[PDB]
């Protein structure tokens, strides 16, 4: 299913922002 390769990249990467942002945000600022 095409929704197996086009789901683990466009979707995950989206919510991954709230995570990554928070990650480096801990270092000093964001």
């Amino acid at each position: 299913m095409l929704i197996f390769v086009h789901i683990i990249a466009p979707v995950i990467s989206g919510c991954a922002i709230a995570f990554f942002s928070y990650w480096l945000s801990r270092r000093n600022t964001k």
